[PDB]
């Protein structure tokens, strides 16, 4: 079934309806399951994913459930390429949504986007599950404007060395704390650092962080103490939240439970 029953999905029950573009593992399509339920169909480019490892991990991911996580419905592994079937998010990735200036967002909407992501991350934190590549490009927006976190943990199965190497052209340098870039020290606190950068992306309406610097320059400067400036749309209180994520000491960074409380406190002032 689709979130029920077997999680090997019969591709005969899928109908392809629209190209959605491409992501980390290649082509993504919009389709229907048994003619009625909307799904996203990720077809996994051969050679791009450590597939046996992912399929084992997918059993763990099937047991995660939260309103603000994109739901994994199942897999189609009896053909080439394999497919991954997930919840359909009709407004696409958050980065491109933020960049569409027609939306004319209120800051109350931007803060709600932060809350949505923070709830998803607090849940993963409570399950001791790291995201490992949190960023606006890995969040999706549904037809009601709700933001959900996608592809949690999947960087562990990416085979492209340019994304795996911390000096590769595709590694998320601009979302990484100094202890990741210098020592490969991943923890819940490296997700915290990335979440702060994500809040900055939201309040900057999708600007690239540290745009005036190359990846190498960014890595050097943030380790010395350079920090992203306050976006014009972020109040001082909102900036303090995102800024707290970038402490040079990992153990001085908040948890996602603390961040959520801080975000709700600002929201409750409305
Ligand atoms: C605007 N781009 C271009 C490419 N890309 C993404 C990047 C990440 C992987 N890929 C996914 C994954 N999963 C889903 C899901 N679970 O829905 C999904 N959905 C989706 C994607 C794009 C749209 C566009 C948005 C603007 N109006 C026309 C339609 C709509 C739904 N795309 C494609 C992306 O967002
Ligand atoms: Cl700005
Ligand atoms: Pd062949």
């Amino acid at each position: 079934g689709l979130g029920y029953g077997s999680w090997e999905i019969d591709p005969k029950d899928l109908t392809f309806l629209k190209e959605l573009g491409t992501g980390q593992f290649g082509v993504v399509k919009y389709g229907k399951w048994r003619g009625q339920y909307d799904v996203a169909i990720k077809m996994i480019k051969e050679g791009s994913m450590s597939e046996d490892e992912f399929i084992e991990e997918a059993k763990v991911m099937m047991n995660l459930s939260h309103e603000k996580l994109v739901q994994l419905y199942g897999v189609c592994t009896k053909q080439r390429p394999i497919f991954i079937i997930t919840e359909y998010m009709a407004n696409g990735c958050l980065l491109n949504y933020l960049r569409e200036m027609r939306h004319r967002f209120q800051t109350q909407q931007l803060l709600e986007m932060c809350k949505d992501v923070c709830e998803a991350m607090e849940y993963l934190e409570s399950k001791q599950f790291l995201h490992r590549d949190l960023a606006a490009r890995n969040c999706l927006v549904n037809d009601q404007g709700v933001v959900k976190v996608s592809d949690f943990g999947l960087s562990r199965y990416v085979l492209d060395d340019e994304y795996t190497s911390s000096v590769g052209s595709k590694f998320p340098v601009r979302w990484s704390p100094p202890e990741v870039l210098m020592y490969s020290k991943f923890s819940s606190k490296s997700d915290i650092w990335a979440f702060g950068v994500l809040m900055w992306e939201i309040y900057s309406l999708g600007k690239m962080p540290y745009e005036r610097f190359t990846n190498s320059e960014t890595a050097e400067h943030i380790a010395q103490g350079l920090r992203l400036y306050r976006p014009h749309l972020a109040s001082e209180k909102v900036y303090t939240i995102m800024y707290s994520c970038w402490h040079e000491k990992a153990d001085e960074r908040p948890t996602f439970k603390i961040l959520l409380s801080n975000i709700l406190d600002v929201m409750d002032e409305e």
